[PDB]
């Protein structure tokens, strides 16, 4: 009982008001050759939401390195956005460098299917991953009660950019796939003639005509992805509530 | 665009044909006191999809530990499901123990919004996480070209059940949150009287009246969650393609 | 190009979330035999809106003495309402004791015609004066750029309650009408026989059969109303920006 | 409910018949560089309405000083308007110099939402404040039983023109605001960069980055506005009923 | 064009506000066994309308003698109707004893088709003659520029009443018809047998089987009708403007 | 339950078949600069209708003098109209010189609202007075049972023509008006400035600024209008039945 | 309760995905001058369907000899088609050289009416015989439980082609018709003149003017058709499951 | 395009007129425990149609043996049917013993989709095979130019009845299937547990878990079905045209 944009569609044309000013999505980021992650949170001055903004801010340099920008969204006003960011910088010691959309009539929220049954008034924890052509590539809907794993958003963007450059599909749990490890998958043949040719070429390691792979990702690309998952797995050496 | 079910809605009533028989969802899992993860893949005998089925099968006991059942979905028929499972058992040495829905007219696909612009004929990589009351708790839409991180699906279910059983919300990147670590968040006050009572009480560690937390998770709960992430971050010991 | 509820209509039945809790309008006030003033402001942490909250708070006991409750309204969340009130108490030294409705999807705003062409997202400065029978008695629409004169809101409610108890209409600028001063107007005759009877009864001061008046308001009633206007007219002895 | 035009919309284009002739609204005042106040009353030869006409007439020069024209409205005919004006001059000694719209089919009444539930036949006491560009700036709906405070209408137009002149918003109860007195408010920053640039310039008195103000109003502007309210607050020297 | 109620239809049920009070049409007159003449005029304090009201008032006793009540209608208010009657009594020396409907939104006017293309806002000079069963017997539409001949309204009600009691049709120009004088017409036969049986019976004077008549009206009936027409033809002995 | 054309509307364009041939209304009379009176009767060989045709025929020259043509209408055929005229000439000694519309399907009757509740099959006694511009000036609907007073139709056309030529409105019962006798009324002023100018000009006899008149009709115009009413009031010199 | 395309209609324009690539029907075959038999089967890895694909593959050269291509259809994906063909080749020793449409959303099935009541999800056993102009010539619907007689499809195509080149209709059970054996039927006369002429010209053997025939089919054409039926009648010497 | 009833649906309820009288379909045959073959032909006294009727008549005993009744259909009237049957008996020496539906407004034809683009007026050569429960089991649409192979209609009802009786599916070209000969197919498993159980029971000859078969048909069943085909393949002994 709700409506979304879909993977492979252009992010819907819209003007949004952020605490950084007015911008056109996805044009603002397409014009810069950037990907963007648009994510939502229910309200300013909410605790899970605060832990997420801090997690994104900590990973901001990692997103920037991938050519990826971040843009938040809640139904709160720009004035609440700025007060909350000031609260976070003051009490947690973390500056939030990226804009937050203000969506008080829920116009953006209804366009993106961010209003679920869990709340009539407040957005769930949506994630739109949009590439530099302004095309939606991945969509996640986390609930109110559960913070995102931001390292998985880095892994998704890194794996998509690698798959796009190297003309490969990405196995489950890459770069630690149980069958092929850091291998990447050759898109399968679409005809009997191609299936025959691929097999009788011996160009790739294969389990069958429809399951071929190689290992074309650079050590640097693989170690960058492994770094995100290592950070997700390791307990942080110091907690930020300690000097708050 | 397209239409979807929403977080907090009852998974829609439907009878489906699987390679284990005909079942009503969600009724079939509710009656066993079980959560289910329903996930979709484009087609049988596709390589990324095969890696995902193998990843789910390795983690089958981890899902059963949480009282979670797995059910797959593609537009292929039962006969194709059974032959693809026999192929994975014979060639990779992995038995797929969970059922797969056969959805040849895309009836289930259209109901769950699993047909995106990337393909008019084959589902993307949808994930519906459904609790023992038949309520949709989380929805993920991964694309054709990118395998899922199955350990994040385990982390989501674990954290959702933890939040339900302790009346807590779960911070970003839990149990390795950068502010509060393995801490869990008390739902914030919703009135000025509750906010006052909270600031006067001293019961919780707190950054403000809206940001309180404690550490009520068992070490077992925390370390099991962290183990999912350590497994995602770990280079596999032996690649299944070799033993194949 | 907008719609409204009308004077003489029952305030529309609605459930609203305030920073004090959930209430039904107009029932929650009708139940108590109380009038309410519902007023709106564009957003929390806006300066004209802050001056108006401080003006209502200073007049709170004046409202309480007439049996009139106050309830604010904006499209911000409850958490922004509590933080804004905290800010006003800390920086201006004034407790806002009355509730504010949180209307993030604009549901209440659209119902009360509070969204004008001046902002698609934020409410203008509306005022609904609602009697103890739940009937809209008066409606004011001030713009973004102009704070209300809260003493005129007191005069309106006092004048309405007097007209109700004494069965009189209230002249322009009462209690300082240039024609009849503190006099109150007998509703005019509706028939020729009623007109002739009124005139030949000599019961009232008259300028014509359609313009009769007396002075049935007590000295206290008149003095209460005159104090509202003297306060509006007088520069306050100390400005609150001193200590602030 | 019923329909209205809205603050920030152009007053609706309309030809109206007045006791002074046929005029186009708002063009007839826009082309003179005049603001106008259009106000409604239920019927000619009604007592409250008569008090309000006399109130407006006594303040006629105050409106002319501000470059504001007055235009009345009821469902009565021109002939009745002229007879009622004659009666007021003869019995009260006050000439009504401004036009009255004759609206016998309620055509203008329905366009401006002046028919409320209190009467299906006669307009309530509507007030439309229209600027010299023809834009609706403020709307007031007083009921049948309650005369308007005309000095507040003067205060509104004066404060609006002052805000437009000096690019300021006007605080509650101006020029006797309890926080900043006769101070006028700088419209708040809309971006984090403007918020920071504002606070660092030290250009204004500030309570916070969103609450800045200065005292740019002339002593004349301030005392004119206070004079309106002192007149509202002063018991009249001589009641005009005495001299009939 | 426009639409109307019709001869032989029941006058439409309506509650109307008059300067004598609220009444229900036609019930108010039916319940008394009285005919009524409802007539409209564009506006109070118009000159042709005034002459028509004085003409009706002069003929009031002639109407009452027939068991016929008068009721007027304009889009003016009750207050204007009472002032207009005051004017006529003071300046012409004539009392208007019959009620005038106040129709300010033109609801009655629209129902009776009294708004013609001569004016969007004021009724023409309609006349509805309604019998004691509440049935529309005759309808006249005079224009703004032309006063009615009120003696023809008397002729119509007297002839219709005569026709009803004597079971006769009334010739052109009765009682001065050029063929049969004060003769009244027997309704013509509806069948060949009735036609033959009327010629044979020799009961009536006849020009053919379809044209039979007799003289059943009393001398007083005829003289009453003749008196109306003689008054119409005679220039009044003294003009009322002279005596003022 | 009926539709009519309206005073001030152009007579509807139509082609009609008469017993004189096919003509277009109103063009046929406009072309000649003639007024026309279109009148209806229920059916040929009916006795009231025959009295009306004889009355029209005897007044024919009075209509021709005024530049007014006559045209009848019934639902009977041309053949019936010719046989009916032959009968009247033979049995009554009166030639009918004007045409009669034949309206067998009631096409014209329905267009002019001539079919009332009194009969679903035959027209009532309608009268359309149409000026030389083809504009409907007056409409009368007499019933089946009551013949018209043809002299009032002459008086209407005469008074209308005189009103048009002299730019005057015609009082009740003109030229025998009880207030101003043969006086004609100046249209009332439309503005306060016109009211005052007219009153201080002394140009007209006046009861008030809205009630001015003079005597600009020739004695010939006045005596001709009065002669119509004298004839209406005269007992006929000899009845046509006696030679008939 | 289903819709089909019809004999004599052009096969509907559609782009289809086969395990040989993407083709446009009927264009792909028309541009080659080829007939095509489009046949459907419920699903890959079903036993009746397998028997039918082997029967078609065994007759592939008989189809090729007639200039007829074969194209299959099921709701299975291309990868399943290729895996199923590998299985047939490996286990039955028969290569399927013709393409199979993949119709996973049943788009083609619904267009062609191939979804009957026996299954909502899987196509019945449809056969469309389409000529070299792209016109549907014959449609067969066999059910799930009954394999087709593929020699009758060869007989149909052979008889239609023969009927096309010789301008003849083909009797029941041709080439073994019990009345005229291998004779072909002259289309009957359409007029009485053609009937008389046919019968007197004595050009053909005849039973009546509507039943003429000759023997224009070549010895080779007849024997080819007889060979199809002899193969259908004869049990194979060795069954393929025995060399399996 | 056209509409059709479907395999697995009840034959639609209809009353039809035949040359044997009125009957209800399918109830007429259901109530006897009889299958029926309803077939259509364009028109009586057409040559292909005649050959087909003669083929059905000669095979009537084979249909009667199987408990199958025959019923024809064309748009011709009953009289034409009887004249046509008389002609066949006289000129060909063959009695048609089964009824023919007369369908002159093509009511039955439209309901069964028997009017294709080949003729707007005459049906094509449709065949409905309906079982004793009144269910459509098979549908064939042969065109105008091509006679049916009646022996294939016998093979279909024989194979269907055998399949119903032995709970088996029938392979292509049965009883001469090139893989399993006169073997009949066990419906494949629908679950993995059923698949495994079947492969372990060793109860059936198998090519795979989805392809099991046995030989449960009597030698008489097999040889009767094979005889149908031998008859189709046999050059006839004596052509009936010779003795005609
Ligand atoms: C800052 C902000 O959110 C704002 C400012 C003016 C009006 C409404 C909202
Ligand atoms: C096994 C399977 O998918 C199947 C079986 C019979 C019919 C259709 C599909
Ligand atoms: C406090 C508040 O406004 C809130 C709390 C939880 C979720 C959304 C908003
Ligand atoms: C003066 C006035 O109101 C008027 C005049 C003519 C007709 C109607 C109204
Ligand atoms: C008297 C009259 O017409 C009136 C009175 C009150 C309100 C409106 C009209
Ligand atoms: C004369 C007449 O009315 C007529 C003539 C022919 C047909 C119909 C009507
Ligand atoms: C296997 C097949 O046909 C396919 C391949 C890639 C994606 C979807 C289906
Ligand atoms: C001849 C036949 O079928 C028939 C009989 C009577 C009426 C119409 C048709």
């Amino acid at each position: 009982p709700g409506s979304i944009p879909l993977i492979g569609e252009r992010f819907p044309e819209m003007e949004v008001t952020t605490d950084h000013g007015v911008i056109k999505l996805p044009d603002h980021y397409v014009s810069q050759g950037k990907w963007f992650v648009l994510f939502s949170h229910p309200a300013d001055f909410t605790p899970v939401s605060t832990t997420e903004f801090v997690s994104f801010a900590r990973r901001y340099e990692d997103f920037q390195r991938l050519g990826v920008d971040l843009i938040g969204l809640s139904v709160d006003s720009v004035c609440s956005h700025i007060k909350w960011k000031e609260w976070i910088e003051r009490h947690i010691g973390v500056r939030i460098p990226f804009p937050i959309i203000a969506d008080p009539q829920g116009t953006v929220a209804r366009r993106l299917g961010l209003l679920h049954a869990e709340s009539a008034t407040h957005t769930v924890r949506g994630v739109f991953i949009v590439d530099a052509r302004g095309v939606i590539r991945t969509m996640l809907y986390y609930p109110m009660e559960l913070g995102r794993l931001v390292d998985e958003i880095l892994r998704i963007v890194k794996a998509l950019k690698l798959g796009d450059s190297l003309k490969r599909a990405v196995p489950a749990d890459w770069p630690n796939n149980e069958i092929i490890g850091e291998g990447l998958i050759v898109p399968p043949p679409t005809t009997e003639d191609q299936a025959r040719a691929r097999m009788e070429s011996g160009q790739y390691r294969s389990l069958d005509w429809w399951f071929s792979w190689d290992t074309p990702a650079s050590r640097d690309d693989v170690e960058e992805a492994r770094r995100y998952l290592r950070r997700a797995a390791e307990k942080p050496a110091k907690l930020l509530y300690e000097e708050a």
